[PDB]
């Protein structure tokens, strides 16, 4: 496509997919500009906003955004630039911690030629496909970076039991 | 055991038919399988879900065709699901305007696997298709109709036939 | 991920003909010819050869049951060579769970491949990769449906051996 | 619950990446890891036939497979792993330079799963996805280890085009 999206719960592999694509497209001399999040911890910036790119993106033939349920603007700087004839990939959580949906990257769901759900392994049981991600240290801030020692993914009926 | 599969993509794309598809094969391994559309294998037309009532409890699949219509179709996919059930819906991600079906986003959020599916653009018949514009002049967001009210683009054709 | 040879395997009720269809469609409603084969446009033949050169007329050539077509492969190639999109549903393994080795020849000559599961008919708990014949005859190529084939989960399989 | 997937393609797809990314998930949730290569735990071997791995292979839930095409062995070995229980994920080149099958890797694709054929992108146009690997030395040897130094992917109107020569 022009613009692929890249969704599913933590620990699905959904960098390592935005990566793999990348490299393809690295491998053919095409010029790829990797965009991560200020915060977040193959590289070419970090931002903690799409605005603060500038025009630089302009000079590449593919944009990959990793992490991008953490731009409030990602929507519209992914059509700006797929219009600009860019291969726009973005790599995101569709659900926050509460299976509530990240609702820019609902927006990109629906401008997206290619959308693509990751699962991850359940955690919990280790028996089941995961397509959620739990938060296992109390807090109520949305957005709260970490890995394995703030959240797990686990499978629907682990969600709704840990939940209880 | 029960999940929620979801089927989007824009008209044209065969979502139905994939729907079908999975429930035909649910079927032949003597699974039961109640099908809702918008108005043993047990059929259903509704406006809501709410009126389809208990009967879908005595099957083990419960297909959801044309889910942007239904406005509480992640509720009832999340009931459904809870209980056991896999749960399949086909809809439409993004209206005629690109904009997201609130509904079916949630759903994204909520749901075991997605897959978007593409059609082939009606008007330059050389490209893959992932918008749908429509031919006639309406502001109504729903609008029941087939090729004689739209037609799949992709997503340049969306542009130029926006502009006109 | 399409292209000018795409195959589509898998086992026995899989819906690999009505994914095939499904395919076809799409092309159709943007107005591309398409040309559908089956075994022994339309027509029904027992190799390919015997189809001549009308399906030069057409974008897109659709061929069922591919692993009944001794000759499938070069067909395929011969006609995206011509560029046309050439689209093939067929079994991949055999009631023995052995190769049809034209199509696995056609795996490596595809742009797409996709393997579609079909759920376990024994068990009716999992996913089925794997068709078990249920009436006894030595004949690989024998005719048929649910009265004689029935698609199982790799356990089964074993079991019902 | 034994499995068999397959992941296919030409050279630089990303097959190993895609075989790396789905161990590292089954790592996460605590499951043991065990990967060949050619000549929660994740034990790491090099081999040059699946038979000199011997027995250590059952003391984990995943077995991974890489560079499938170079093992002669590779559909049986699957075959008894998946047998016993384990989860195999193989990474595999369908065809050689040639475009003609690796025969073991077909016979794999009859006993799997799962398969999923990546694709490239073409190196040559680079315009379409490629689903070949063109060889950019002179060499008969069909095994014949190397990168982007002696191979290229391209797409299938490439292949024809660099082949006329
Ligand atoms: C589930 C999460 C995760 N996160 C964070 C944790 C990680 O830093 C990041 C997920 O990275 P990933 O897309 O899995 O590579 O987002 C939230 O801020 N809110 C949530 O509700
Ligand atoms: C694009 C559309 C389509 N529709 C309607 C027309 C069709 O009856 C139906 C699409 O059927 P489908 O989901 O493609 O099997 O949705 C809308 O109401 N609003 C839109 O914006
Ligand atoms: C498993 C089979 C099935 N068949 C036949 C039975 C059906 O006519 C056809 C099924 O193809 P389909 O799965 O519909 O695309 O193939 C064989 O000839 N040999 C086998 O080993
Ligand atoms: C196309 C090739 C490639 N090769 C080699 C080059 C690499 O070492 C390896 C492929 O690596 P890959 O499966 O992409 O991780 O196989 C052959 O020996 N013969 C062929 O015909
Ligand atoms: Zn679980
Ligand atoms: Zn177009
Ligand atoms: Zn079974
Ligand atoms: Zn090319």
């Amino acid at each position: 496509g022009r613009i692929e999206l890249i969704i599913g719960p933590m620990f699905a592999g959904k960098t390592t997919e935005l990566m793999r694509r990348v490299q393809r497209h690295k491998h053919a001399q095409r010029s790829c500009y990797i965009i991560k999040y200020t915060g977040d911890t193959t590289a070419n910036v970090s931002v903690s906003n799409l605005h603060d790119v500038g025009d630089e993106w302009r000079k590449y033939d593919v944009i990959a955004v990793d992490e991008g349920q953490f731009f409030p603007d990602v929507a519209a700087f992914c059509s700006k630039a797929a219009d600009s004839g860019k291969v726009v990939i973005v790599s995101a959580l569709d659900a926050d911690y509460l299976q509530e949906p990240f609702e820019e990257i609902c927006l990109l769901v629906s401008r997206a030629d290619s959308v693509v759900k990751l699962s991850a392994v359940c955690m919990e049981c280790h028996n089941r496909k995961a397509s959620f991600t739990y938060r296992t240290v109390k807090s109520d801030e949305r957005k709260l970076v970490g890995g394995s020692d703030m959240y797990m993914s686990v499978c629907r009926s682990c969600y709704e039991t840990k939940r209880n």
